[PDB]
Formats: structure tokens, C-alpha cells, sequence
């Protein structure tokens, strides 16, 4: 078996290996990157996204969300309270003002500690799942706005023909902006791309080890467990590198620089932060293999996981024991 200790995999695609999207993802998984969790992904040097990042200020982050924290400094979570509107420009001068700069610092690694020590005590602000995309439609390789949708994989495998879209989300950070501990919705992949600025931590739980994760969170926020059996789709927990390593944890770490992909496979729990002011793109796909992790995923019904309607399809016809109690915590 390929990748046996689940590292994580960074590949190198040439231009020719980059035109189709799907056989590149099959051939990661040939040689198991999925086994853990997440792979990065280095675009040939003849490919660009868009052709500049110079006309992005007047987009709009309609609802800023400040990361509140509560807890340790190891284990904590975060609510988002929401913040009036202010474009990409303003976002931007915000993320390096005084308050909100990056500190000075010597490397990764020494952030890397700076955040983990000190990121209880502040509350940066966060643009997130921002309908929209910065790849240039002339863009046709991995363009995260042209991927084939995750309906028709669905009616590709199963034959059933279902209602929903699929479209890209733009996320703008800055230092200590802090994505928490999750699976994605339906356990599918996602795949991110940095468009602009400064680095991403990011941390991972092979996907055949998520159930440990699942336990230790479980301990660790005996409440939050109490109120929902699925709670970490709540995607409010935190829990550090050192504390994962104190529980024996299997987990592993890499930074995303500009220009940078990642995809995160099914089933692997991700969590992460922002180096400083920077400009994401994400969005979920399927392939053949996702579909046994759909049918087997977990489900937040407690209210608290809202998602969007394409959600619902997608429980109904794989999981529909499940679907009239997911209803109605939608
Ligand atoms: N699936 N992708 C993620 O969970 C990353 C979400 C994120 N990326 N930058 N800020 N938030
Ligand atoms: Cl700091
Ligand atoms: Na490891
Ligand atoms: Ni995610
Ligand atoms: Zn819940």
C-alpha cells in the first residue's frame, strides 16, 4: 500500500498533466495521497490563475465575521460575530494596521508558536464562503469555477438526477484568522487555491484515523458533545499541535504559500490559519470514490450546522433514514 504512514504528498504536474483534472486526482490517490488527508499541489510554472490581483479592492465582504475566542490557548473555540460591511480595500488596510498586523517574526515555525500561544487573546477579522471566483475564464486548467459538478458525479454513478448547484467561495484573512477542526459537508473533498499574499497553516488527521480525532474532541468539549453527536461540523473547535500530540493524535502539518494549491480528501479533518492579510478560493467536488463516504458521513441535526439547500439532495438520496431528522434541523 502506497503512503502507509499518510504523509502529506506534494506533486509537481507538468502543463500536459494539468489539462485533465479528474485523472490527476485519480493518479494522486494511485499513489496514496489521500491517506492523508490533504495533498498540495504546485501548478506548472506556464499557468496562472488570472493575470493580475490589481482590480480586487472593490469587492465587497458584505458580513466581516470577528473570531472570538473562548478557552486555553491549546483548546478553545471561536464564535463569529458578525461586523458591517467593508470592501476587499478596506479589509485589506484593516489586516495591516497596528492592531491586526502579522508580528515580526523569524520563520514559519517561530509564527507557528506566536499563533498557538497568542491567538486566544485576540479577535481577527474573516471574510468567508463569499460566493464568487478570481480565476480568469479564459483559465481552463484547474479553474475552481469549471470543475464538473457534484450533481453530476452523483447521476453519473447513481443514475438519479438531482436539483443544486456548485459554485466557488473567496475567503480574505489576516493574521490569526483561524479555520476550525472539520470534515466537509457530506465528507466530500475540497480543493483551495491561494490567490494572493501571505501564507496558511494548515493541519490534518488522516481519514482513517478521524475517529480519534472524533474521541479527543468528544473529552475535550464535554458540552458541545453533549448537545451534538456531530458537533465538529459546528466548525467552532480548536485544538492544538501540542495538545494533539499529548493524546497521541496522528496528525500532520504544511504551509500554503501564493499560487499554491491544496486538496483536502474525504473524511480528513483540517483546521488552520492565516499568516497575515491574504485571498482564498475553495470549493467542494466529488469523485466515484467519495460516494461510500457520503452514504457514511455523520450529521449535525441539532440546528446549529445550517448549510446551503444543495445539501439536501445529497442526504436524501444517500442517506434517507437519515433525511427526515436532518430536515429538520434545517
Ligand atoms: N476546505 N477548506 C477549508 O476548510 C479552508 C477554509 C478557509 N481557507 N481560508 N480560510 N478559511
Ligand atoms: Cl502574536
Ligand atoms: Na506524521
Ligand atoms: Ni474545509
Ligand atoms: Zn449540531
Amino acid at each position: 500500500a502506497q503512503n502507509p504512514n499518510c504523509n502529506i504528498m506534494i506533486f509537481h504536474p507538468t502543463k500536459e498533466e494539468f489539462n485533465d483534472f479528474d485523472k490527476y486526482i485519480a493518479y494522486m490517490e494511485s499513489q496514496g495521497a489521500h491517506r492523508a488527508g490533504l495533498a498540495k499541489i504546485i501548478p506548472p510554472k506556464e499557468w496562472k490563475a488570472r493575470e493580475t490581483y490589481d482590480n480586487i479592492s472593490e469587492i465587497l465582504i458584505a458580513t466581516p465575521l470577528q473570531q472570538v475566542a473562548s478557552g486555553r490557548a491549546g483548546v478553545f473555540t471561536q464564535y463569529h460575530k458578525k461586523k458591517k460591511a467593508m470592501t476587499v480595500g478596506e479589509y485589506r488596510h484593516l489586516a495591516n494596521s497596528k492592531k491586526y498586523q502579522t508580528p515580526p517574526h523569524q520563520n514559519f515555525e517561530d509564527l507557528e508558536r506566536k499563533y498557538w500561544k497568542n491567538r486566544i487573546y485576540n479577535s481577527p477579522i474573516y471574510g468567508a464562503d463569499i460566493s464568487g471566483s478570481l480565476f480568469d475564464e479564459n483559465t481552463k486548467q484547474w479553474n475552481l469555477g469549471h470543475l464538473g459538478t457534484i450533481q453530476d458525479l452523483l447521476e453519473k454513478e447513481c443514475g438519479v438526477v438531482i436539483e443544486g448547484v456548485n459554485t466557488p467561495y473567496l475567503y480574505f484573512g489576516m493574521w490569526k484568522t483561524t479555520f476550525a477542526w472539520h470534515t466537509e459537508d457530506m465528507d466530500l473533498y475540497s480543493i483551495n487555491y491561494l490567490h494572493l499574499g501571505e501564507p496558511k497553516t494548515w493541519y490534518v488527521v488522516p481519514p482513517e484515523h478521524g475517529q480519534r480525532l472524533e474521541r479527543l474532541a468528544r473529552e475535550l468539549f464535554p458540552g458541545s458533545s453533549r448537545g451534538c453527536g456531530a458537533f465538529l461540523r459546528h466548525k467552532v473547535a480548536l485544538i492544538s499541535p501540542t495538545v494533539l500530540k499529548e493524546n497521541g493524535i496522528p496528525f500532520n502539518r504544511i504551509t500554503q504559500e501564493a499560487g499554491e494549491f491544496m486538496v483536502t480528501f474525504p473524511y480528513g479533518y483540517h483546521a488552520g490559519f492565516n499568516h497575515g492579510f491574504n485571498c482564498a478560493e475553495a470549493i467542494n467536488f466529488a469523485t466515484p470514490r467519495w460516494i461510500d463516504y457520503g452514504k457514511m458521513a455523520s450529521q449535525c441535526s441539532c440546528g446549529e450546522a445550517r448549510v446551503t439547500f444543495s445539501m439536501d439532495a445529497f442526504v436524501r438520496i444517500l442517506q434517507p433514514e437519515r433525511y427526515d431528522l436532518w430536515k429538520r434541523g434545517q
